[PDB]
């Protein structure tokens, strides 16, 4: 029942931010501002957006030790409620320990889920460009990001960060 009026400010500086993230979240503007472009349509029957080739060079890069929960299909590219769904989805599927270890790379505003067992093992390669929505669920150790694989398809990948998802996410903020 109605109980309070004590007056006390006991909150961590890392939560001050994560808070706004759990409230609204982070929606990539480019994903919606991707209207002005010059696409081409020439003969090229194939099931891929061309070729990428070798990875580019880079001087700066951040590596965060996080766990992998798995991919989860969604209905919308954005919407906190939607994200929270993926987290709870996998969380139930696999346990906290069941989740394997993986190194997250934040170089060139690019996200590359590297394997903990092998550095030269890119588990997942995502770019801030494809990234549609990203935020924190109910828990501060639950961070997921939805990307666009094409054909109106969105894959929600969840990852456990420690001691929280304040750093990782934050680093992904400027990545946009």
């Amino acid at each position: 029942g109605s109980s309070g009026s004590s007056g006390d400010a006991a909150v961590t500086p890392e939560e001050r931010h994560l808070s706004k993230m759990q409230q609204n979240g982070y929606e990539n503007p480019t994903y919606k501002f991707f209207e002005q472009m010059q696409n081409s349509g020439s003969s090229g029957s194939s099931g891929s957006s061309g070729s990428s080739g070798p990875t580019p060079k880079t001087e700066l890069v951040q590596k965060f030790r996080v766990q992998y929960l798995g991919m989860l299909p969604v209905d919308r590219p954005v919407g906190m409620d939607t994200l929270n769904s993926a987290i709870e989805n996998l969380m139930t599927s696999s346990s906290k320990e069941d989740w394997p270890s993986v190194n997250m790379n934040v170089a060139d505003a690019t996200v590359t889920v590297i394997s903990e067992k092998n550095e030269e093992e890119v588990l997942v390669e995502c770019r801030v460009r494809f990234l549609s929505f990203m935020g924190v669920g109910k828990d501060v150790h639950t961070f997921a990001f939805i990307m666009d694989t094409g054909n109106q398809r969105f894959e929600c990948h969840v990852f456990w960060c420690e001691p929280n998802a304040a750093n990782v996410s934050e680093a992904v903020q400027a990545a946009c």
